[PDB]
């Protein structure tokens, strides 16, 4: 059973008013419902999508004829004019694994809806263009369940004489059900308060456990500084006198945006600094922001349907980034952003289930969460704003929520209100939301006369879902740099500037940058002005100037990445040659100037030492040896370390003397506690004895998590017993923080010692290890099967174990499965052997009886 995009088809019933009543007991919650429904279109029958224990159900309080069919309940003769739909059903929230619709979880109850969880709960018309008034009344012994959250306003409450006690939300704003939330529990909560621009007090609520209590600080501040954002960018406004967050520690995503009851994974909400990263302090930031910025770009206007995910989701990806970069760093986290792009949504674009921003199909909803439709998306949504410009973009929001506020809606309407409140034609854009796979753009360069000729082709490659791929609307910004690298003016289109947006159309274009005087590099993609490919014919020189001299942070980035490309090929093949690695001349003289240049930005100089993953490096080969690339990887970092390993020890004093003792989060000081840990790998990888005096002053140096995890990142693939020792201690000291366990099993699973997959196994039976905890699950086997040289070893061991976890794991929460199961994504471009190999794998999961839809599906795209 496949959906489509083009069978979409308005409800033929609507729901006004939703009224629930949860009584909560031991172990079952009886859920009662009171649905308000409208019919659109009379006559047709009443189908409601449902799979909770059903009870009974009743329309106008009559006991309903009806009948039960898989998780559809329809009842054929409903009334023509508006009438009531009672249901009442029973759940066991303890043996809820999955973790979506109600389930249990620190002995308190928390729920997950969307995509399609709410239907778990009750029968409902579980779908986002459904949207209605919801009331909900929840009742539970006070002792055990003290706190009762819904959605909206507390509006009545009570208590009973034998111990329970009862609440009563309500929230005024029609919404989908994929928004509803509920919460009970024994939760501490953290109060505090912003005040809108229009002068109203917004209550902010944070519940956590009473012993994380402490570490919720910093996400509360994060809101208030996400609300003030909101308002002074985009003129947005929170629409509540009440603002609730709640922490959890079993969470299948990152948090979520439910209207005034936002649900967080806990390692996106809790954070101090002896115990998570500057990197956790960033995540926190954006995602906190991420999910409040939901509140327009997404609730207030939500989703028609699915297919539209990227609607809601890449649009607010959009926000938090801009949010992010307003607050600290914007290059850097550019850059970021742009890495983590190339890095996992790019293998996903060339990959078996490659999809469109916008699917035009799915059998599984949940398996659409993606980098793709996330990611890209926002890419997507940021070339409006490179197109249009700031104000620009701000008139198309403005009219977005004129003509939405309150609607279920499309990305072609988003589209519209682009294009219509600027008065320009976007209907070629159109191809971003419809086309995947990764544009590939092929320049030529030519200074004929006084012009400076750029000529780009693009050509999009066939997927998996389609092979026709018109050509796109490509904003290409570029710039001139002359033989001493200074910004050279050109004239495009009848203005003289340093700077233009060459908007490609077609397949094939040239552009005429007219008046220049003298020799010219050409600066192409400056800020990765379009999520694609670039292929120009720049010689080792012409990088090393780019790197040294150009204006845009992207591309002088971009030039260090391309070196570091070039020099692992050349490993490649001398070491298939059976050859002497190369000297490596040009690269090892620009990594000199970059480790010496005191004018760089610590954070971004971090960056330009940074060498491209191994997938990365694959990016469009055939019959790939993954370990070939490993190898050849890591021979250049083994040069890049021991030949540069007295200047890494200098820069690393450097950075520790700039840190000046400041240990708490700061954009400031994280800045060189990233580069600190930069100089430590490398340090670490040259000098493995190194570890011993590292070990030795390690509580002296161990003044934060950001220095503990560097410390234990950069010694994780030392063969020494002093990581082992050193990684039993850091379980030791940190076995009551299960946030700080989780990077504990990262590191056992990322490591590059020669024993890992023993060690992981012996992980699997950590008494702070659950296999039925998704954060647990992410760090011990998501990084075991991203561990390229275990994942992919020869003997297929590394495809065994994952397989045996995706079968395992399946049987309680599809959704972390369905992701796990994508490690084997690469089968049909691997090398005969290892592709035999996954072949197995995947074909021995497939033959397991009641597979989920989640991982069938994905096996599907790799298989057939
Ligand atoms: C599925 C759900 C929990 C994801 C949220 N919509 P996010 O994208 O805001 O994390
Ligand atoms: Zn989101």
């Amino acid at each position: 059973t496949v959906h489509y995009l083009k069978d979409y088809q308005t409800p033929a019933y609507h729901i006004l008013k939703t009224d629930l009543h949860f009584d909560i007991n031991e172990p079952q919650t009886v859920v009662k419902s009171r649905l308000t429904v409208e019919p659109q279109r009379v006559g047709e029958p009443l189908v409601l999508d449902g799979s909770a224990k059903l009870l009974s159900v009743k329309i106008n309080g009559a006991a309903a004829d009806y009948v039960l069919e898989g998780e559809t309940l329809t009842i054929a003769g409903v009334p023509s004019e508006r009438f009531t739909v009672e249901v009442e059903t029973e759940i066991l929230p303890a043996e809820n694994k999955s973790l979506m619709g109600l389930y249990a979880s620190g002995g308190n109850l928390f729920t997950q809806c969307e995509p399609e969880g709410f239907r778990k709960i009750t029968f409902y018309i579980d779908r986002p263009d459904v949207m209605s008034k919801f009331t909900t009344t929840i009742v539970a012994d006070k002792k055990r369940y003290p706190v009762l959250l819904s959605n909206g306003n507390k509006i009545d409450g009570g208590e009973f004489s034998d111990g329970r006690h009862w609440v009563k939300w309500e929230d005024p704003f029609s919404k989908p059900s994929y928004l509803f939330a509920l919460v009970a529990g024994d939760l501490a909560v953290t109060e505090d308060y912003f005040t809108t621009m229009s002068g109203r007090n917004v209550k902010i609520e944070f519940y956590t456990t009473e012993a994380d209590k402490p570490k919720v600080g910093f996400a509360v501040e994060s809101l208030k500084n996400a609300m003030k954002w909101d308002e002074t960018r985009f003129g947005l406004e929170y629409d509540l006198d009440i603002f609730m967050v709640v922490a959890v520690g079993d969470f299948n995503m990152g948090a979520m945006e439910n209207k005034g009851l936002n649900i967080f994974n806990t390692k996106f909400v809790l954070a101090d600094s002896r115990t998570a990263t500057d990197t956790d302090f960033e995540g926190i930031e954006s995602v906190v922001g991420h999910e409040y910025f939901h509140n327009w770009t997404g609730n207030r206007v939500t989703c028609r349907d699915w297919f539209q995910l990227s609607l809601k989701e890449g649009l607010t990806v959009f926000r938090d980034q801009e949010f992010s970069g307003d607050r600290a760093s914007r290059a850097v986290r550019r850059i970021e952003n742009i890495r983590l792009l190339r890095q996992h949504q790019f293998p996903e674009d060339a990959g078996p289930t490659a999809h469109p921003v916008r699917p035009a199909s799915y059998e599984e909803m949940n398996n659409f969460y993606t980098m793709t439709v996330y990611e890209k998306g926002a890419e997507v949504v940021r070339m409006y704003h490179t197109l249009l410009g700031e104000e620009g973009f701000q008139k198309g929001m403005k009219l977005y929520f004129q003509r939405h506020d309150g609607q279920a809606v499309t990305c072609d309407d988003f589209r519209a209100a682009m294009a219509d409140a600027n008065g320009i034609n976007l209907d070629q854009f159109a191809l971003w939301y419809s086309q995947a796979g990764t544009p590939v753009l092929e320049a030529e360069g030519r200074l004929k006369n006084n012009i400076f000729e750029l000529t780009v082709k693009q050509t999009v490659p066939p997927t998996p879902d389609m092979t026709d791929k018109q050509p796109m609307m490509i904003p290409v910004k570029v710039g001139l740099l002359n033989r001493n690298g200074e910004a050279v003016a050109f004239d495009y289109q009848g203005k003289r500037a340093t700077e233009a947006v060459l908007l490609l159309t077609e397949a094939e274009q040239t552009f005429l940058l007219e008046g220049v005087t003298e020799a010219v590099v050409p600066s192409l993609l400056r800020g990765f002005s379009a999520p694609v490919h670039l292929n120009y014919p720049y010689s080792d020189d012409d990088l090393l100037l780019l790197l040294a001299h150009d204006s845009d942070a992207f591309t002088r980035w971009e030039a260090a990445q391309t070196l570091y490309r070039r020099a692992v090929a050349a490993n490649l093949a001398t070491l298939s040659d059976g050859v002497e690695l190369p000297k490596h001349e040009k690269l090892l003289a620009a990594v000199e100037k970059v480790i010496s240049d005191d004018l760089l930005d610590n954070a971004f100089k971090a960056l330009l030492l940074g060498v491209p993953s191994e997938a990365e490096l694959w990016d469009g080969a055939e019959n790939i040896d993954p370990l070939r690339y490993h190898q050849a990887r890591e021979a250049l970092l083994d040069t890049l370390a021991v030949h540069f390993l007295p200047k890494w020890h200098e820069l690393n004093r450097q950075a520790a003397k700039q840190e000046n003792q400041s240990y708490e989060y700061s954009p400031e000081a994280a800045g060189w506690r990233t580069l600190r840990n930069v100089c430590r790998a490398f340090v670490l990888r040259a000098d493995p004895a190194h570890i011993e005096t590292v070990a030795e002053k390690y509580g002296e140096m161990a003044q934060n998590m950001t220095h503990e995890w560097g410390i234990l990142s950069a010694v994780n693939g030392n063969e020494s017993d002093t990581r082992n020792r050193l990684l039993a201690q850091f379980a030791d000291k940190f076995s009551d923080d299960a946030l700080v366990m989780d990077k504990y099993f990262a590191l056992v699973g990322s490591s590059r010692r020669s024993d890992t997959l023993q060690q992981v196994r012996t992980a699997l039976q950590h008494p702070k290890f659950s296999l039925e905890n998704p954060n647990k699950a992410r760090s011990l086997i998501g990084s075991f099967s991203r561990n390229v040289p275990h994942f992919h070893a020869e003997d297929g061991s590394g495809y065994r174990f994952i397989a045996d976890k995706v079968i395992e794991i399946d049987r309680f929460n599809p959704q972390v499965a369905a992701r796990l199961v994508q490690a084997f994504n690469l089968c049909n471009k691997l090398e005969p052997h290892r592709k035999n190999l996954v072949k197995q794998a995947l074909q021995r999961i497939r033959a397991q009886e009641g597979l989920s839809k989640d991982v069938g599906e994905i096996v599907g795209k790799i298989l057939d």
